[PDB]
């Protein structure tokens, strides 16, 4: 069994990457054959209902894609896998991922350790979840079940 | 409902910093999780309409802040919390705190006393606050 | 023969650095020591009314500066040095410099390559430079 | 010994921060005397230029005061004085003493005395440039074209 998630980037972006799942009211990832297919904002954001990501082999696809949506592949190697988790709201949870990309850098090194960011500062994508939370909890939670 | 508060500061920012709750017009204090979070502007003010402060410094978290609002933690030695207090302009109270930070003189001395300052003189913060409150009056309790 | 030459980069820049020599009415460069002093502006660009930049041995000093220019030394690997040239607007001729700076991918790859961009189509330094010739056309050129 | 230091640093109220102190400048004043102490008058921006050969050695035993515009004098504890360096710098074939200071309002206290306040880890330290700068003021205003 494989991961079987291609992911679409706005092709003028670069930086930090964040998919958040089991999301109500938001769209479920499309299909392509075995794939689930996430698409990233203009902000590097992707909200879904999808329950949760796949776990195992990874066999991910990544993509960069111009205005009129037509597919640009990028190297493994331009891409950062941060990591994954489950935040709560409530008694909700949320699994998320964090990923990073490049258009600059792509190595080996950027792939195993993302860009490199200050020392004490916490990292850019922590107040980029903070802000995307907000943004959920507000469009889509807002006095509902 | 909250119980404790985070403090942003402008990373290149050193001196006193004034809060003043109670402001009409201005914008309430966001709440991230249990704290409220008060952003200050480039001069070390803020400026809220949130009715009053958590009373109590206790658990507060202060942060220094870039350009694009990315977080650094600041060592508790290099803030002093100095005064709260309710300020009456004509009928109408502001609760407002008085704290400053450094990133120059970190140390015990500053945690417990802030920075020097002379002896028989008013304190910086006293004109730092008469002249917030001038253009809290100007641009929101008669705009 | 060295290149004697301090390049003073804006803390918070990343990306082309382009160089322009012989743009009278511009400032020369400051010399401290034996070196030769350039000073970028926020868009990675330096204009100078110095004649030419020197040939040689490349023994190079970088540094990011803050506001307040203070310098903090950077590895020579977060350097690339690109290419240099004339360019001839008029019938004047202005000889440039191509280098580029990260602080996201340090390297001894980037040092010896820059950063990596598409194939056919041009590279950004390129339109980078037509701007900064039209901006020194209308600033300096006359005027 | 019978030999100490003899010198009084007169620093204005209002500054803070990096001082410095430049001897042997030709053209400049040569340090004043008040009984049997030298006299160090800094400028607005922390920096001093005399014309006096050298600084003073032996047991420190130096003063340090605050001036107001009318020149009252206001003494400073030590503990509000950090001593950085000393040294010399050779332009063409003439040396330069000089002696580096730091001066604080805000945070007078034994830590400031012996390591100054604190600065960023890999920027250079902020006097660098102070001195750097000076250097320059000096060599332009006292020599450019001058013996």
């Amino acid at each position: 069994e494989t991961t079987d998630t291609i992911y679409l980037i706005p092709e003028e972006y670069e930086g930090d990457l964040i998919v958040v799942y089991n999301v109500p009211g938001a769209e479920l990832l499309p299909k392509e054959e075995e794939f689930s297919v996430v698409t990233f904002a203009a902000d590097g954001t992707a909200v879904t209902s999808t329950k949760n990501m796949k776990f195992g082999t990874v066999n991910d696809l990544y993509y960069t894609v111009n205005k009129e949506g037509q597919r640009t592949k990028i190297d493994s190697s331009c891409i950062h896998f941060s990591s994954t988790g489950s935040r709560t709201e409530n008694s909700w949870e949320f699994p998320f991922a964090n990923l990073e990309v490049t258009r600059t850098a792509c190595s080996q090194e950027f792939s195993a350790n993302g860009r490199e960011v200050p020392e004490n500062q916490e990292h850019p994508a922590e107040k980029k979840m903070r802000d995307l939370m907000q943004r959920i909890q507000e469009r889509y939670m807002n006095k509902v079940k």
